[PDB]
């Protein structure tokens, strides 16, 4: 580590942080009927959205970190109680699992709070090696933690951005 | 400028660049009538979420850069022949300005090109004194380039992410 490192370590804070704004925004006054709506039949919900970009980032950090999930660490899988598999993300759900994920606004973004925790202690500690470290060399390119931490920001902030949309129509 | 300024430059070039992978997922085999569905009458449209996305990005980045928006330095804006006044980036737009933004999938993936190569030369010498500099002081906090750069990256992903959605359903 270095001092040099703080810059990275400021800009993977922010963005991870304007995430958690979106959750925050999104949750405020969601009621259980548009955290359900669907626009078309197999089309994504808010509440999977909110639930599957915080899985996402869980299981992801948790990977890179080298530690336990907190859906299971802290048992928001049980006071979450879907009727799904426990280790289950979204990434395998059909159309007809997007139906399962129901869950009140505030552990929605309780989740995601403890996730976002979770992400602020791994990256407060970035350093230049660390972001070169490949975390996965099944892809080519091999995954650096600079492209994983990257293109979880994306996936998260796309499917927030998704959830804001439907907030607007449903 | 220092060799430790490579892993802010990474960071950013990486965010940047699934950006414009988005834009070219989105715009291959994209037609005008895809391009313009409205889910519900007041609805943003895939063609309108890629101009705003694209116009933003120019607007900002080019803020930033102390530099020309592509926009008007390369004629962009006359090759779309909009019917909107020609500094339009749609911050401004009504939902009735939506249905104006209509334009050809490459004329739609050319400008986000040429906006994604402006932003690769800027952010490829940014340095850590850059990233703390302030471009906004009316906000509170003042808005540092770090941060306004993460905004950037943060609106564009939320747009590109919700004409995702829409395309999946048009
Ligand atoms: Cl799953
Ligand atoms: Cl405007």
């Amino acid at each position: 580590p270095a001092s040099t490192d703080a810059a990275a370590q400021e800009l993977l804070r922010d963005a991870f942080t304007r995430l958690i704004e979106h959750v925050d925004e999104l949750t405020d006054g969601l009621t259980d009927q548009l955290a359900c709506y669907r626009p078309t039949p197999s089309a994504n919900s808010i509440a999977w959205l909110l639930w599957h970009s915080a899985r996402v980032q869980d299981i992801q950090v948790a990977h890179v970190a080298g530690v336990e999930e907190v859906w299971t660490r802290d048992g928001w899988v049980d006071r979450f109680g879907l009727d799904l598999p426990r280790h289950d993300t979204g990434y395998g759900h059909r159309p007809e699992d997007v139906a399962k994920v129901r869950a009140p606004a505030d552990l929605l973004s309780g989740y995601y709070h403890a996730v976002h925790k979770l992400t602020l202690e791994y990256i407060a500690g970035m350093t230049a090696d660390e972001l070169s470290r490949v975390v996965d060399t099944s892809w080519n390119p091999p995954v650096t933690v600079s492209a994983r931490l990257v293109s979880i920001v994306d996936d998260c902030a796309q499917h927030l951005g998704q959830a804001a949309y439907l907030r607007g129509i449903a």
